[PDB]
DNA sequence: CGACAACATCCTATTACACCCTATATGCCAACATGGC
DNA sequence: GGCCATGTTGGCATATAGGGTGTAATAGGATGTTGTC
DNA sequence: CGACAACATCCTATTACACCCTATATGCCAACATGGC
DNA sequence: GGCCATGTTGGCATATAGGGTGTAATAGGATGTTGTC
């Protein structure tokens, strides 16, 4: 049962993500790794043995939400087979709460993006608009989408042709079907401003990719400024990565050797930053939760936390 | 449903007893689809060899996936399973889509179709400038079936009731109300709470419209007879009150009406290529959004209990964008 | 009565018998009716009561069928005989298909033969505008009194039962002079942190004069409304609150006065009565072209589905299609 | 360890090993409710564990009995369900009896006339009012103090997280304000966000504080602490300001200024801990600022609950007000 | 005890709110249908 | 007889409503109660 | 052709979303504490 | 020493904030790959 089950759950593989599957089979390698490294069985895990697992894990100087992902992917694995979960005996409970208080003592917080707000939208296109290279009108459309829709990278790079419409003010409509929350035929509209639409349309009809409605809204520009639509091949996250981060390197310059993230701009960005904008604006819940494809609170105020609290709005009311 | 039968059960046969001895417990579409579904479950085990009842898990998941490969959508996929689910609940037995093999295969399918890009197609919107452009040409016309028809569209966009209510309004439904406005009275809805209302008013330029057909077809001759009927070639018009138009020939109106404008169809084999029943509703909806009438009033006139499916058909409009596009343009 | 059948199906009735406050009085009254006209029809019928056969019972909602009772009705007895086997512990005479099939069949076959669930008539904007221009400047202290009422339910939405547990100590007050009022308990939440309705300015003063007349301010614990006796002689409490059937007469007493009286063809809502406070309000918010969150506030409602409901009976003639067509 | 009494002992073995697995005061409630549960059964000759259903039932009525809040008798219930989840035992909760007996006391003592009570909001007007007392009087006491209602009203912090703050975690700005930055907070994630501001105003007050009391001496020096007899300050790396003595200064505050606290037994007649939150909360809803940006600005996370401070002002006082006062 | 206003109590019948669930519509085809020219 | 509108009837694909279940209210008539003349 | 810009691939570390469950703060009391006149 | 201002310490009472568990995404280095002047 526990051996012909996960064939059973592994044979609809697209029934989960692929990047839990990525994440499962990792875990499961550092698992078994330590397993074998420590003269310890790995099938089916031991609570004393994941203690002393997760505890090396605190040990060595991972994050706390990082050790509950390898415990929650121990957690998937196990209950997928119909067995026991680790965290259901106190053994690995307790100790796993005690290595988020223990390490939150010495200071620790979960980092967020680096805000891309209005002003530095407006920054960056005041140097890519006169610009006429198939990169810079690319990756500026793309930093005008990003922060029009606050799509996630990954929903920006499956935006097929034949998704975009028009509203009749000439403003464009993007379909996305599938998100990290939502999977579905209706699926959402996200309606983009004008000069957003001038500048997606100006890389349309440069980069050929009006010519099929299959082909991806996005693609990869080679070296000296020729596309290359597919509407096969999807442009890679990766590379709306360095698309941020290239940006970030024109304006402010290199980044140090800190090797520390959120150091530059990456995909989340522009998320962030429109979150932060529309609540510095007076914007009220619920069109901050349509705009971003919230269901809940919660997380619209886990996106605005960190707005500059010196010209918030307490020391604006302290004014008189 | 007689035509396929296995039985090695004998504790289920009491449980169909009763399934037959209520037989008006489920609508006639609902009894036409399970024998549809079950008729292709039975046919495709008898090609693949499987016992079609009691039916189990990897046996039933071979089949969605059966389903899939035919290039079916995902809610006629999950309509099957739901009416295999009601051949096993009805017989006493545990459902097949309980189990994970199903459930996990059921999911496959629902994330790979929606990523192969399969997208519910909205009605086409049937608004005041279509029909207004329909009242241009249709509207002096000597023909009895251009006033039918007319008057049809007239109704439909009106009281954005669905084909099937209009078919059923009879002569006696329809009432003059103190404005000279006709109100139509609902008769028999198969709903103990109608939340459109029981009672649809029409205006004074739809009401002539009404009057003018009926006083040049004949229906109020017969109080009980069908409001619209059938208007036999050469225009003679056929009254019943013992036989109702088809949903299919209100259809037809819709789609020759469509033809009659913008030509004939696509060669591409699709849904809402032409306007239908849905589209008076969804046209409607628009119209009232643009006239910035408040989404209560607009759930009340069409009779949706949802705010979001209302929203689905406005989407495409100004007035709701996004909040960050009424941010970026100041 | 009783009869013998299990030890733990005894123990577990008896269990949920002593704690009867958990549910609603009405709950209570409802299930022994039921339980009633159940144990009744059959020793009539010379059967078992319990446990219920899945095919006496439905004999028995096919007698209530034929008896011209309507369809929620027997609904809701079934609801009531389940209510009784799940908490005694066995097995739900609806999840049998004979009693869930004649169910579904005794539904369609009375919706075909013309069956509509009744609204209460609606006591609109403008009713209590003539009704106010009727009564506000008396000195009598039932119109006073009555005239409050009328504007509390109408301002507020509020169910008349929980009108009449409204206290004094639960009325606060707005720098505006709004008065606002403290509901605890209604039909949806049962919480300590209740609801706060908010009155206008009309309304307050409406209030304002019925407890200067009544006297009720002499203790923060008498309710706010009380039973008036003959010669206009109030008679505060605070042990006993006014009856939700005192307050039904007052909406029919208050219809008749200007509509004249009932006709005696014997159907409901002839007349005005509790819920019509509700209706009426939420049929001139849509009217009014309030949005849906407002108007969820206005009633404590968590459902669009019950909105919808309640203002389903507006008029079409005056509706938005018929306005927009007639441009 | 704590009141005594197979295979459960070496799960209790499990829980006592990860002690730093719950907050101190956890513990405290914890040990509170078993003390209280351990008498009552020890009085009516009841096995106090395993707790029954039954036991557990007529000990929820006997609290009830005593006068206690619905909250109350549920965190006894949630405590118990700590300590039987914790042993692997079937939680008193899920039994039939247990359920029903708490469905009653709730609506039996809704129907009493319980209600739950608001802090006593200090708001802007009063803040003004006790800068107009104070402000020049050249005492340790009244400086610290008003220092304390300012960064109390700015900050909308917690008053456990104001005394936790040391003078390194201080900044200044260009603008010339405040930035005070968030040491230690109690999670991995702070809605409220991690670096709070002062305006010019409770900047000069502040800083008025640290350079009167010389804790500006050590960086790891708390900023606000305890004052001695004759305006002794006593400025300490390790020795917290404790909480109540926070409140003591809203409270005292409160007495200054109205009269003295009436003897009812009731809470919230005096200003406390919470009262800089909801007044700041009720003055931006006041200011017209957005419930977005103030939920931000407390660290709240549900509309509902900010939508509470404000539930007696006129701006929010719904439609059909708007509708008949016309 | 009555009259009499104005209630409170009991009872069966009926509607109402909210959470989770599935049935019943419409879209549109190929396959018959039928009266009046 | 034939032709051609102008339909009608499963049948199957696909989308949208409506109902089950649980608990708690109101609707209203028949009857009982209660404090003054 | 070679450089090589400009990407895709892989692995591990870390955050994001959402439904659901309970932990950990504050309120305020009586009893105890300790410098500095 | 004494004594008061002015706190601090656990407790019980009450209320408000945060985490657990599941699933899916991103962050970013190290490394490999491909048209194209």
């Amino acid at each position: 049962e526990v051996r012909k089950n996960l064939m059973d759950v592994f044979r609809d593989r697209p029934a989960f993500s692929e990047h839990t599957w990525e994440m499962l089979l990792s875990v499961c390698r550092s698992w078994a790794a330590w397993c074998k490294l420590n003269n310890r069985k790995w099938f089916p895990a031991e609570p004393e043995d994941v203690r002393d697992y997760l505890l090396h894990l605190q040990a060595r100087g991972l994050a706390v939400k990082t050790i509950q992902q390898h415990l929650c992917r121990l957690n998937m694995l196990h209950r997928r087979s119909g067995l026991p979960r680790p965290s259901d005996s106190n053994a690995v409970s307790l100790v796993m709460r005690r290595i988020r208080k223990e390490n939150v003592d010495a200071g620790e917080r979960t980092k967020q993006a680096l805000a891309f707000e209005r002003t530095d939208f407006d920054q960056v296109r005041s140097l890519m608009e006169n610009s006429d290279r198939c990169q810079d009108i690319r990756n500026l459309a793309f930093l005008g989408v990003a922060y029009n829709t606050l799509l996630r990278i990954a929903e920006i790079a499956r935006i097929r042709v034949k998704d975009i419409s028009r509203t009749d003010g000439g403003r464009m409509l993007i379909h996305i079907g599938r998100t990290k929350t939502l999977v579905s035929t209706a699926g959402v509209e996200k309606a983009l401003s004008l000069g957003v639409t001038k500048l997606v349309e100006r890389w349309i009809s440069v980069s050929g990719v009006a010519d099929d409605p299959n082909n991806y809204l996005f693609c990869r520009v080679r070296r000296y400024g020729v596309a290359a639509p597919s509407a096969t091949s999807q442009l890679s996250t990766y590379a709306l990565q360095r698309i941020f981060e290239a940006t970030h390197r024109l304006i402010y310059g290199a980044k140090d050797d800190s090797g520390q993230r959120y150091l530059a701009w990456s995909g989340h960005s522009a998320r962030v930053g429109a979150a932060r904008d529309m609540a510095r604006a007076g914007v009220s819940i619920p069109e901050i939760m349509q705009a971003g494809g919230w269901t809940t609170v919660n997380s619209v105020m886990n996106f605005i936390r960190n707005l500059d609290s010196e010209t918030g709005a307490m020391v604006r009311l302290l004014e008189d």
